């Protein structure tokens, strides 16, 4: 027959462009189909609206073919049983994958056959109509009812629907879902992630009425003031139209019902041959309107009843209504009147351990972190997502970007489908059925296009089809240089603050320049930027200087949320430096007085207290809190009391902090949300140490210097030139001796993307390595030693030289005190032709092993140079284990920088110095591939910096260093203070 | 134009009282009746640091219909008003902003990227070199030449740059 696979399968649907569909019901936003106005006003769960999410039967095969043709009817001997929501490759079925004919698949194509047998009421059958919703299956999948072909679906990430009621028997059911890796579809869906295939969302059965709604959606218009507001719905009805039929929409905001209308049907006059006589618009006057915002998600209640005239209900619909206006105004983005600042990240949907299944419990974790760190928006990456996700956005407050999936980034010219009209069809049923399912809700504030897909004909077709279809929704799009026809905002992915690629055909012009460029009058907001790949994040606060200053460069969206925080989401050092420069309070000290200025748009400072605190390295000297009454981009000047004025050496510091006393739904009683640092005075020490009676003695061999000084003592190797061991009793100190290092363990900024194959040169890693810095090998020049009145001098010169060529010298003083200090002064020569190197300072191994860090310094979390912002200076204590910083690849990790003192054990190291501790050496980092990989050494490392190269983070594959973050002033100098507990 | 007003308090207390109008339209109609037909002469200026008044506005209008075949510019009310076909600031920083009230000196980079700004910017005055100055000059032409809508701008004081005898200052190099 012809519901066999020989026959349904002989078309080869999933291998035609042309056939996105078969038997698919139009796009709708979500119905439940409520029999109840009150439930559906309390969004009740609906007996219409059926899950099937449970245990399906499964079975695997290699190709489409291999399918036997009796699965059609029983459920095999040999299937398992799985959890529907789920991706088959989860389960070890056919290898998973993160990476052309371009309308044709491989011919071994995975299969995955999905079975379940349900059971269905008598209810449903006798009257109404039965559809099942298909929320995601990936690729595409031909669906069988009780051995009865059904239709065929696409488009991955939009629910497929289709109609039932001709399928379903009384009593027991069986479904049978053969889903295909790949297809046509897949050509559009090809970006960068885990591939993954299967029924990865819900799976449910709808009950609609004979007489049925069958779409709404709803639009806000304002007058100039936004004191009086319009709520017009249109309704469209499916079935038999009647004249006893009425529309009614009511608003509700909580349980008053502030606005109410009702008619019959049959729609205004359109065009020559009439109206709708299946539509109905209501028009609803609202007073003083409730503003919807990121910051005051304030939300009505809008009911549509479907009822008799005479006052019988049939079938009840509700969404939630936003009042809110966005709008492009002399190239400005506005929300209700207002510039908005994107506080953005990208975000992709991926469960913790379930893949690209997605649950309520890990949607909500995710938005609390957001708002937590000062997050106002997220991009939807790359396709729409779960519909549960737009409702928590409009609840919690988030302006989204809702992106259609599309995606060819792998087209050898890019835009080879985008360009061709025989793929318009494919491309404009993504972008249409996104539209109709997710405009009603009032987080989406911009519509996408897509995603790395070049620029063609089809983008501008689609772009005139939003504007046409929803007028209330700017429409952006990235691709063919991020300025094209086919975008209202200019969105480059990883444009710089200054520096200009000038790429040909697609420039990435700097960000200030690319607003100014003749005849260029479009907001910017960054797509992508800041790629937050390990350890990364460096010049953030470059772009947030840009972002404050420049009126049309409204933010961005920082690349992968999921990235800032690991798949447990444990948040990345780089999440504290997002959050300090995303701030809604900018701080600024004159004197005594400290201004405050509020970035926020629309809410009053109402759950805001001012904690400030003045300290003296590290000591507390005075406190007090100040409740903060700012308006909206108002300003409060705050007068400090008499501060604190020491007569003892050491800097003043002054910290600010705004508190929430109060908990919000989002976050907890006590949340800090802003905070700012200043230098108030310095009292510069001029004391002297007191007069030691003690003398170090020194011994000299042929083999090594010994300075002895009570029970302490230390050894300097004269063939190597470095300290190679110290005594404290008979106890030794060191199992590495103190040496110069000029190298770091690559960071993922410094490797690009130089492969073992394809090399890059411009990398920081490959010119290091063809420098030979990692290499050099130390050579003695000269090595002497004194003895002084109170002291032992100790001077030393080393030459590192590789192939004939030196690269570095370094020049070192040890002055042994008879107080048992070691004062240490480091002098470096850097050639001007080698690469810059990673850093100037020492490292060794100690050997003693210790559960705490106290250092006065920067920061609890690691800082760099480029990335220390967020970093605060106070006495700070951590255990040893928090100053390792677990990245998935290991690197350089765990430096704190501005750091004056640290105490590890007995040891005491004073300076102006950054440092990192941990148990594994940089060799060990470099060669590991994996984090756990890493074994823990027999001592303690410990890398002391006088200077350290700052991190990337404009782009991952580039080198992203700025020049005033780059060790290039050729001579360097240092000192550094050596004690122990005496 | 020989309009140059700066000691008054208001600063346009001349430029707006109507009863000026004839004296200052003397100077600008005279000047371009005199000079049209040099082709060096590529710009008109309506004068300088005479804030701006309605005499302004009326002044450049009278440029552009009597001769059509050059830009008029005019520093004065903020270097950007509607009496300027070219937004001319007097030493205005290529990265600071100086927002003075009511004629607020932006820097030149976020100058051009105003909300509905779509003027060149070509500096009237710049690099005050006055003593052992000229500081950071090379600033401004890194501006200059990563900016197309930066196209130049007029060093303060040729002489200034050379002494009155005509001899160099290090600057001038």
């Amino acid at each position: 027959i012809t519901d066999s696979l020989a026959v349904v399968l002989q078309r080869r649907d999933w291998e035609n462009p042309g056939v996105t569909q078969l038997n698919r019901l139009a796009a709708h936003p979500p119905f439940a189909s409520w029999r109840n106005s009150e439930e559906a006003r309390t969004d009740r769960p609906s007996q219409q609206l059926r899950s099937l999410n449970g245990e399906w039967r499964f079975a695997w095969f290699p190709a489409p073919e291999a399918v036997p043709e009796s699965w059609l009817e029983c459920d095999l001997p040999e299937a398992d049983t799985v959890v529907v929501p789920s991706n088959w490759q989860m389960h070890g079925y056919d290898a998973p994958i993160y990476t052309v004919n371009p309308p044709f698949v491989p011919t071994e194509n995975p299969t995955g056959c999905y079975s379940l047998t349900f059971n269905v009421d008598e209810s449903w059958l006798q009257e109404g109509q039965t559809r099942i919703i298909f929320d995601g299956v990936n690729s595409a999948f031909h669906l069988w009812c009780n051995g009865r072909w059904v239709g065929y679906g696409q488009d991955s990430r939009l629910p497929s629907e289709f109609d039932l009621s001709a399928f379903l028997r009384a009593g027991e059911n069986r479904l049978a879902v053969m889903v295909l890796r790949w297809s046509d579809g897949s050509y559009l869906e090809d970006q960068d992630m885990w591939r993954m295939s299967g029924i990865f969302r819900d799976v449910s059965l709808l009950h609609k009425p004979t007489t049925q709604i069958s779409d709404f959606h709803v639009a806000t218009r304002f007058n100039d003031d936004f004191s009086r507001a319009v709520l017009e719905a249109e309704v469209q009805m499916c079935g038999e139209l009647r004249d006893y039929l009425r529309v009614t929409v009511s608003l509700w905001q909580g349980e008053t019902q502030v606005a109410s209308g009702t008619a019959p049907f049959g729609g205004e006059i359109i065009d020559e041959r009439g109206g709708y006589a299946d539509r109905v618009t209501l028009r609803l006057n609202v007073e003083n309107p409730k503003l919807w915002s990121a910051e005051i998600p304030n939300l009505y209640r809008a009911v549509v009843e479907l009822h008799t005239a005479d006052g019988t209900l049939i079938e009840a619909e509700a969404c939630d209504v936003g009042f809110r206006e966005v709008r492009i105004e002399n190239g400005l983005l506005l929300l209700n009147g207002k510039p908005l600042l994107i506080r953005g990240v990208n975000r992709h949907e991926h469960h913790p351990l379930h893949g690209q299944v997605m649950d309520e419990q890990t949607m909500v974790q995710d938005i609390l972190l957001m708002k937590q760190n000062n997050f106002n928006a997220v991009r939807c990456s790359h396709y729409p997502n779960h519909p549960l996700w737009y409702t928590l956005c409009d609840r919690y407050g988030l302006y989204v970007v809702d992106e259609a999936n599309i995606e060819t980034h792998g087209m050898v010219p890019m835009n080879r489908l985008t360009d061709d009209p025989r793929w318009l069809p494919a491309m404009s049923e993504r972008v249409t059925r996104m539209v109709q399912r997710d405009r009603n809700h009032p987080s989406v504030i911009i519509w996408s296009l897509g995603n790395e897909s070049g620029h063609g004909a089809n983008h501008d077709a689609l772009y005139r089809w939003i504007k046409s279809v929803d007028p209330s929704r700017p429409v952006q799009y990235e691709g063919g240089g991020a300025d094209t026809t086919a975008t209202d905002i200019i969105c480059p992915m990883y444009a710089r603050v200054d520096e200009d690629q000038p790429f040909p055909a697609v420039p990435k012009w700097s960000i200030k320049k690319w607003l100014s460029l003749p005849g260029e009058t479009r907001p910017l907001i960054l797509c992508e930027y800041a790629h937050a790949m390990g350890n990364s994040l460096g010049g953030f606060a470059k772009y947030w200087q840009a972002f404050r200053q420049y009126p049309r460069l409204q933010g961005g969206f920082v690349w992968d949320w999921v990235g800032l925080v690991f798949a447990d989401r444990t948040p990345h050092p780089a999440l504290t430096e997002a959050k300090h420069q995303q701030q809604f309070f900018q701080f600024r000290l004159s004197g005594q007085t400290i201004e405050v200025t509020s970035e926020y748009l629309f809410r009053h400072s109402d759950n805001e207290l001012l904690h400030w605190m003045v300290a003296l390295d590290g000591k507390p000297l005075a406190s007090g809190e100040v409740p903060l009454d700012v308006a909206p981009q108002g300003k409060q000047l705050i007068e400090l009391p008499e501060l604190p004025q020491p007569e003892s050496a050491g800097q003043l510091w002054l910290t600010v902090r705004v508190v929430q006393p109060n908990a919000t739904a989002w976050s907890e009683a006590g949340h800090i949300s802003a905070w700012q640092q200043w230098r108030l005075a310095e009292n510069l020490s001029v004391t002297l140490p007191a007069a030691s009676h003690a003398i170090p003695h020194l011994t000299t061999s042929e083999m090594d210097f010994c300075i002895e000084l009570g029970n302490k003592r230390w050894q300097f190797n004269r063939q190597s030139g470095f300290l190679s061991q110290m005594w404290i009793g008979d106890k030794k100190q060191l199992l590495t001796p103190l040496r110069d290092q000029f190298t770091r363990a690559p960071l993922d900024n410094d490797i690009g993307v130089s492969e073992a194959t394809r090399i890059d040169p411009n990398a920081w890693v490959e010119r290091w390595k063809a420098a030979g810095h990692y290499q050099a090998e130390a050579a003695l020049l000269q090595c002497t030693a004194d003895t002084l009145a109170d002291a032992v001098l100790i001077t030393t010169a080393h030459a590192w030289q590789h192939q004939g060529k030196t690269l570095f010298i370094s020049r070192k003083t040890y002055r042994i005190d008879g107080s048992g200090q070691m004062a240490i002064t480091v002098d470096v020569e850097v050639a001007s032709d080698t690469p810059h190197p990673a850093r100037i300072g020492l490292n060794c191994q100690l050997a003693q092993v210790a559960e705490r860090v106290n250092w006065l310094g920067l920061g609890p979390q690691e800082n760099y140079p480029d990335r220390l912002t967020a970093a605060c200076f106070d006495r700070w204590d951590l255990p040893l284990s928090d100053m390792y910083t677990p990245y998935v690849f290991p690197s350089e990790n765990g430096l704190r920088c501005g750091t004056r003192e640290l105490n590890y054990g007995p040891h005491q190291w004073r300076g102006d110095f950054q440092f990192n501790i941990s148990r594994y050496s940089q060799q060990q980092l470099m060669e590991t591939s994996h984090r756990h990989l890493l074994h823990a050494e027999e001592g303690t490392w410990l890398n002391i910096d006088g200077f350290h190269m700052g991190i990337g983070g404009d782009d991952s594959w580039s080198p992203s260093v700025s020049a005033e973050f780059q060790l290039s002033a050729g001579r360097y100098h240092y000192q550094l203070v050596w004690c122990q507990k005496g």
